[PDB]
């Protein structure tokens, strides 16, 4: 797993950009935004975003003291091709997170965690390679 | 649902089409191949293909005695447009059925139940209307 | 599928009661509370509880505008035994249901529909006679 | 993960005996036995029994090549608690592992690895500490 700090947690009009390139051969990766980057036990998270390759899936979902909140996985399509790069940006508003790739929009996820400011990592792991972070 | 008969039942080398309309706003539709068409308690299903558009997930299963098997998901895309026309078929194999979607092949599903001749009818129910069954 | 009408719907201290028995082989069987009794399309759910014999479960859900939320199955242990009587009391509190079975506390489930006295039916179906409604 | 070898692997009549003390607040532990210890890619797994707390459930699966097979759940109940000592014995007869708990049988699970001698380590992970292996 790798870990990047966000100088000043989230606030609206933050913007996380996360470029990298899929895998040949993929099964799955997770970008999370978390509460500090405590593994044992895990942070909070504000949001997790897993794509999952084998059925094409994205879902998001949350974590507040080990508890794991509502799965969403509602797509207009999925947009990740193996082998190819791509651009995540996780913008943060007031009610939500607006999360966009390759400059798309293609989900929301309305906030569980309340304290923004709090939401001060980044946590990326699986089939990928990671090549910007701003 | 709608129940179709398939007459002597399948068998490797015999197709079943089907082709319909997708509703305008869909939610989901199911097409299955079972051995008879008792509803109450429902038929032993060899194969049940259930579309759901809101995640874009073509979900795999059967039953047998009322148990339900391992549901599988593993897509290259998903095929289908709402208010679209479209044409499945369902070619039994030796081993498996292959499901064809609008001349494209989306899958293979491994044989469960393995009377095959008694694998005799279609059902189908959910956000469609069916044009054709051949 | 029995419906049965709750006069003046839900309310904080207001309790349902189910008594009933199990069947010899059950499956299942499911309890719900639910704002009117319309079933196709179905009325919303405040509250299904469906217990699962085979492997013993618990599973709590609602259904809102046809969109289910999320499954909980949390369980100190299951509760029910074929062939045997059990009563089900279904106690509305401010932020939840709380749900006994045979007198003993099992789970609570916090209101997801917030119109409590729109929650006015129960629907009963599955592996079960109902031999009390209170 | 813990992984011990098992000397000349699985054969009919051969018994793995697994003694331990589950921890004050569990979530999960798993018990599996697969063929070689091999992490990076993960060894081919015989039989995962895969204990769950919340929701009290006996999880069984097997994985050939990376690709799980189907889970089964069924039990008479759930037979662990936290905090207390624990013995688990998984007989390996000729068509099937029976899994015996405290000295109860609680399910059986039938061989998808048929090379029963390949099967040669125990694999064990999760919210317990083990006590005795023979």
């Amino acid at each position: 797993p790798f870990c990047g700090h966000i100088k000043g947690g989230m606030r609206p009009g933050k913007k996380v950009l996360v470029m990298g390139i899929v895998d040949l051969n993929p099964e799955s990766f997770a970008i999370s935004l978390t509460c500090g980057d405590s593994e044992d036990p895990p942070a909070d998270v504000a949001i997790e975003l897993k794509a999952v390759f084998t059925d094409r899936q994205l879902l998001r979902n949350s974590c507040i003291s080990g508890e794991r909140g509502e799965e969403q996985s509602a797509i207009p399509y999925f947009p990740f091709i193996p082998d190819q790069p791509f651009r995540v940006e996780i913008l943060c508003e007031y009610p939500r997170f607006r999360v966009f790739v390759d400059g798309h929009q293609l989900f929301d996820f309305y906030h569980r965690i309340q304290t923004l400011s709090a939401i001060d990592t980044i946590k990326i792991n699986g089939d990928l390679q990671i090549t910007k972070l701003g």
